[PDB]
């Protein structure tokens, strides 16, 4: 039966990542990588998270199922943490959260949740958006269109194309929006953006769906949800697909999130077997680690006020390398402005290098970046700097 | 939406569990549940595992993604247990195993993949079985049909009806084995009955799935796998569906894989590449944490000694609970002959008690069981013998 079985193409992210490491020329650069790095080159466990996991192997007595939702603190924490801590929708209790295998859990969770629970046919993802969105929605069988986004002249968000093209959706589709840090061109909206797709979402009818995956990278755990938080104040119904996987450095335990929320207590309650019908059907109930780490640290004072230092290390890190690429660039002799680069949020950004560029890159230097351009700005340290600047500029 | 989203339905083995947890009577026992409990009535961290822990802590230096299919060494030793040591399958490169979120996240896998890349529309399960079974297979659009195989009268297989039954059955249909201790009959068949059913299913052209959730729990490791062993023999192709929630006290950790095998590697390569597709889209890479228990202890001698005489002592505290079980109802008047409980492996067991009696027998008070009469005998304890007993002799 697998004899015409035909080989599925390659991924982009999972095909140069091989090419890199065969690449084996002197003094290389990985810039496609989709992970944190810091100043060594090494992705790290946080220190709040080792001690966490001391706790746990001195505390557990069992290995016993979890719920099918997962462990409860986790899901109070998250709440917490993406609505904050006053928020009517927790004491209204009109929220319910599932702990689920990662971000990427979550997304197809809700998206089998949609498909076999509701009308929803279409969902609608932003051009650019994170590859793997189109596959997670194609899976449970639903559609995905596309709406505008990126201005790739002048490198910002064309809210207009925006709003012009999201007037194709009906009521009654899901729109998909990237909480912060959005993947890849590292351009948010602005508060009052946020607040004008709020109204627009409930004039037209549409179901919000955000992926929130780096919250505490663009500005600070609160303020990366302001724009959440602001389609919150205004809709009855919404998901929210979270991981811990960025921020916690928590990337191969599997760690996020899917909150519902619905007009009040019965309905979210009602929605919410569905959901959890859909993840016994699925994988059948979470990992318990990774969530165990998570719920341990955020409740935790102490452990904590370390995890928050050691987020502000990372974010911070960040914001210096898109400085100083911009700066390094500039003073070998950059032939165009990459100042905007500095106005992007997160790892990732459009360098607006050209598809043979990239390729010029990676086969003249050891630079390695993603045909989009894209690159990882946590895979630049004050080390590799000049010879990367020099690299691009020789491309230019 | 969410508006009239109807209520899932009570899953019914996660039902008594709060009915259970309400009734808070005296000598409550619930033989519901699904999980191992020792003599003590708890669910223990194996010691092999917590050895296994600490040398992790000790020892990760980074939590950055697992590849699609996980950990390379777990796949290997997932694949020895299974098929042996010097298997062909193994030398000849003929399978390909991907760690996977849980027994369960096997199944929905091999649905998903089998559902996408083939042209299986069927799959038989057993009448009986795991009542998740149709649940997976159904979520992925597969229709599944019942085999027969419990005798109800004799409490054995009834192998000529179940070798009827799937007379019924076309050649690309999948046919589902439960590979040791029959869920939740307890019957499996003989290494005769199973040659007898590789054979047939050569013949007639079926796909056959192996779920092996309890290799270790019937009579030995090796022993286990003799039925998988000897379809294994006579296959070119075939899914195994394995998990290690059981036999490694892992429950929670979402442990398990889905091991595929095709008639040679380029074909088994190219099939896997299209599972891995699969598996990006449902929740993209695996949990570590159990899988690098399991890979630590089954690669270093010292601790999967250990490990061995864990699972030897389950294994034998089960078949004890078994023996004294029926020898406690025969001189407690039990006018039923209950000797077929001892001819059965596992942890669970048809009682052969009518729905009204499970009814009675926990409402007049005490026992918890199934409304199958399925009873799961790990959580009978020397202590609660008599006592269960005694109640159930009272309702015969
Ligand atoms: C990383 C990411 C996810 C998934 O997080 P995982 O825990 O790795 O699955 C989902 N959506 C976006 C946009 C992401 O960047
Ligand atoms: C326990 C079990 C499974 C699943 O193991 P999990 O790791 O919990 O998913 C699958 N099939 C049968 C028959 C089982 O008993």
């Amino acid at each position: 039966m697998f004899e015409n079985i035909t080989a599925a193409p390659a991924d982009p992210i999972l095909g140069l990542a091989d090419l890199f490491r065969a690449d084996e020329r002197p003094g290389k650069i990985n810039l496609g990588i989709g992970v944190y790095k810091d100043e060594t080159g090494k992705t790290p466990v946080l220190t709040s998270v080792k001690k966490a996991e001391q706790y746990l192997l001195e505390n557990e007595t069992t290995k016993n199922y979890l719920g099918i939702d997962g462990i409860p603190e986790f899901g109070r924490c998250t709440q917490e943490l993406l609505f904050g801590k006053g928020s009517a929708l927790i004491n209204d209790k009109r929220a319910r959260t599932a702990q689920t295998p990662g971000g990427t859990g979550a997304l197809r969770v809700a998206a089998d949740f949609l498909a076999k629970n509701t009308s929803v046919k279409r969902v609608w993802v932003s051009n650019p958006s994170w590859p793997n969105h189109k596959s997670v929605f194609n899976s449970a069988g639903l559609e995905v269109r596309e709406y505008a986004y990126y201005d790739a002249e002048n490198h910002t968000l064309d809210f207009d194309a925006l709003i012009n093209s999201l007037n194709e959706a009906q009521a009654g589709d899901v729109v998909l929006f990237h909480g912060c840090c959005h993947n890849p061109t590292g351009i948010d909206p602005t508060l009052e953006q946020w607040q004008t797709l709020a109204q627009l979402s409930v004039e037209k009818g549409w179901l919000p769906l955000f992926d929130f995956a780096y919250q505490g990278f663009a500005r600070g755990l609160e303020e990366d949800a302001e724009g959440l938080r602001a389609f919150a104040a205004m809709h009855k119904e919404l998901i929210v697909a979270s991981s811990y996987s960025k921020n916690f450095g928590l990337y191969n335990e599997r760690v996020g999130a899917c909150t519902l929320v619905a007009a009040d207590s019965e309905t979210v309650d009602r929605a919410f077997s569905q959901m959890k019908a859909a993840i016994r059907a699925n994988y059948s109930n979470p990992p318990a680690h990774g969530a165990s780490v998570v719920a341990t640290i955020l409740s935790n004072d102490a452990l904590r006020a370390i995890w928050e230092q050691e987020l502000t290390d990372m974010r911070q890190r960040i914001q210096r390398m898109r400085q100083l690429f911009v700066n390094t660039l500039q003073e070998k002799g950059a032939n165009r402005d990459f100042s905007f680069i500095i106005k992007q949020n997160g790892m990732f950004s459009f360098s607006g290098l050209t598809k043979e560029q990239v390729l010029r890159l990676r086969e003249e230097f050891g630079v390695y970046a993603v045909a989009s351009g894209r690159v990882n700005v946590a895979g630049m340290t004050p080390d590799n700097m000049a010879p990367l600047c020099e690299a691009i500029v020789a491309v230019l």
